């Protein structure tokens, strides 16, 4: 519907120019910021993606004007979250920064969790793993004074990863195991798989066999009934069941699901890098070869 | 991920081709359908991608017949039915459809019975078919009771609302968005609500109860404003501002960034307000002389 949608727009925007209308035309810029913004996630895209941060950056500028804090954080995070998708890590970072200001000044704790949590995975795409953490931690000490089960097995899930990206595997599965427990806990299956692989990912990089096997065969199971499912309850397109099965020639178990009942559980991250991980010991399995 | 993901079903497709297994072909045939299949809704080079999933799922079809398995045939009928839905084949679609109702029928699956019968029906409302969609509405409405599912039961009735709306009886259509509404207070459900009291509102504009159409106007517009300001179901229907498109009383336009842009769990998968909208905008330009 992006098309009827942004001409409305257009014309309220239009309108609030001709009669002077500043409070109105920013609210059309945002409007108009928004379309594209989810126009651009569903390379002509970043056509779409640039103008809604040209849109975001112009009604931004309009409500710092009128001076609206909460106004300027709503901006603030969109063009964080724009930026992002673009690959201006450098952008997002810095927006995403006076986003977590702002829910700070309004004790938003909701808001200050995220962007902590914005701020971690922009880190992760930046090779910066360690400052990273710093951020994930904090997201997850948050979580746990929000009383949030469902992040904080997410922040579990992303502190996961980066350990494993900084190769202490052993912090990793502690991280891992406490997220396999809130999953189980608020049964999360698909949150489950994900875990199972994970850790049967570590330990393999540990050298232990024996609970490397273990873990596999509990994420073959999760795996195989997943991909016989037509609907579910946050739209997972990282295919996940299929990349983490494509090495060699063991293949029979690639599962993917239809995308009715392609959704992400509660307690997985909103960014999951297991293809980093993979493709990053990939690199390094080829540069022992000599 | 698209790209990594579809060779690697190539590459398993490939092998289970050489090793001559069945299950394993239908399998990367499957999952390979699944992958254009969302391909095909996030990236009209997209009708390639679409065209693809049907072309996969039909051949996985085939293959899990001569296999004879019943649910599996089930799983490649129902993706059938929502890919050519998504393409217009909306013939197609029902054919799918009606078979993974019966399949649904077999193995006594009410929940997989009550989707099918909703697909069917979001399919008979693009042929123009209201009045036998209606049909499947209802059948969908008493499922979802014996099922004990108030989300569903709230869709379905919204559905009906929408339904009824179109064959321009909007005394049985205020009906059912009231039971709707209900749910939706019930449970809770803000955005389905804003939702429910447009419907309304507009409804009763087509009555000429200008009264109780000016109360759910000023309802809805409660609920929109405050549904902008947020922050954190895909829905891309842009309804808070499409709804808002007349003449040059703009001002209470409203939408989400794509985090907050969720749809309640009692707005129906498909919502016909802009069909409605579209449709008395023909008959009111059809009136003018």
């Amino acid at each position: 519907n992006f098309d009827e949608a942004i001409v409305c727009c257009q014309r309220h925007l239009d309108i609030s120019r001709e009669l002077n209308d500043k409070v109105g035309e920013a609210r059309a810029l945002y409007n108009l910021g928004n379309v594209y913004h989810a126009k651009g996630k569903s390379e002509d895209v970043r056509n779409a993606l640039q103008a809604a941060v040209d849109l975001y950056e112009e009604n931004l500028s309009l409500v710092t004007a009128l001076g609206d804090r909460a106004a300027q954080g709503r901006a603030f995070g969109n063009l964080g979250n724009t930026h992002y998708l673009l690959g201006n890590f450098r952008d997002a970072v810095i927006a995403h920064e006076q986003r977590l200001l702002i829910a700070k000044e309004f004790g938003d704790k909701a808001a200050e969790r995220r962007a902590y949590s914005n701020l971690g995975n922009a880190y992760i795409f930046l090779g910066e793993f360690e400052t990273a953490s710093e951020y994930y931690k904090k997201t997850l000490l948050l979580a746990r004074q929000l009383k949030d089960r469902a992040v904080e097995a997410q922040s579990c899930y992303s502190l996961g990863n980066t350990y494993t990206l900084l190769q202490d595997y052993e912090k990793a599965i502690d991280y891992h195991l406490k997220h396999l427990a809130i999953a189980q806990e608020l049964k999360d299956r698909i949150g489950e798989g994900r875990a199972c692989w994970s850790l049967g990912n570590a330990y393999t990089a540990l050298g232990n066999h024996d609970q490397a096997m273990h873990f596999a065969e509990k994420h073959l199971e999760i795996s195989r009934e997943v991909g016989d499912l037509e609907v579910l309850f946050p739209p997972d397109e990282d295919f996940f069941d299929i990349l983490v099965k494509c090495q060699g020639s063991r293949l029979d178990d690639q599962r993917c699901a239809p995308p009715s009942a392609a959704t992400k559980g509660p307690t997985v991250p909103d960014e999951d890098f297991f293809s980093l991980i993979l493709r990053s010991q990939a690199k390094r399995m080829d540069e022992q070869r000599v």
